[PDB]
């Protein structure tokens, strides 16, 4: 994996790895946060602050020494620091070595929420997604489904229960876009939108609860870049079988 999901802690020689394996971000059992780079050049680190120690990913990715105190921080510059953003954020190590933390609202959702979820769990379907009528995903006790009469669905598995559909009848293809939006298809006619083109690209978190939410990439700082005031474009990422967040990759700078 490439990434470190919201709540995630890594610890005593755990580590994460770029796409193209050459870079790798590993929390030693000495407390430091070492990126190697080939596996045997150490390229930055925080110094180690000894044993017992780890780093979480709770918006900022932070080291904790033994004692339980933050002794080193990404130190996003932010406005606000909500708790719930610490459910949210998740950070990508990408090809040139650079590593990166993202937090992005939902813009659009299959319901409105009056409280954030605790503990969710996203599937995540990513950009250039091309839904066919009989795909489908899995996550926890629920499906969402294209089903073979154009219909979007969600179903609570065990007992079977429709949750929320679109009723897009006879629509061939479902398609997460390049420009931020959700379209849903009969050949190149739109039957169905999210109503979310901005230019940046889209992606869906579908959750252990039944929901559908689209999001897009809101990259807030990076290792080699410091805090971004606003969000620059990034592509998708190439992700493998253990990466559970959004990958991403952006450019060296403007
Ligand atoms: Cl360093
Ligand atoms: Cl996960």
């Amino acid at each position: 994996a490439s990434s470190l999901a919201p709540r995630q802690v890594i610890r005593d020689g755990q580590f994460i790895t770029s796409p193209n394996g050459k870079y790798k971000l590993v929390m030693q059992a000495d407390g430091n946060l070492v990126l190697y780079e080939d596996g045997t050049k150490p390229i930055w680190n925080t110094t180690p602050v000894g044993p017992g120690a780890k780093a979480v990913m709770e918006f900022n990715l932070n080291l904790y020494n033994k004692a339980g105190q933050v002794a080193w921080s990404s130190n996003v510059y932010t406005a606000y620091l909500f708790e719930e953003f610490k459910d949210e954020a998740y950070l990508n190590l990408q090809d040139d070595g650079d590593f990166g933390i993202f937090s992005d609202e939902a813009k659009w959702g299959s319901i409105v929420l009056s409280r954030p979820e605790v503990g969710v769990k996203n599937k995540i379907i990513p950009t250039g997604t091309v839904m066919v009528p009989g795909t489908e995903y899995i996550n926890g006790n629920y499906r969402l489904a294209f089903q073979g009469d154009g219909n979007l669905v969600i179903y609570q598995i065990n007992p079977q229960v429709v949750i929320w559909a679109t009723y897009t009848m006879g629509a061939d293809r479902a398609v997460v876009q390049e420009d931020g939006n959700f379209v849903i298809y009969k050949g190149t006619t739109a039957l169905w939108h999210t109503h979310t083109a901005t230019g940046m690209p889209a992606y869906l978190k579908f959750t252990n609860t039944g929901k559908l939410f689209l999001s897009q990439p809101t990259l807030l700082w990076t290792l080699k870049r410091g805090s971004l005031s606003k969000p620059p474009k990034v592509i998708p990422g190439q992700h493998g079988p253990l990466d559970t967040t959004p990958i991403w990759s952006w450019p060296h700078d403007y």
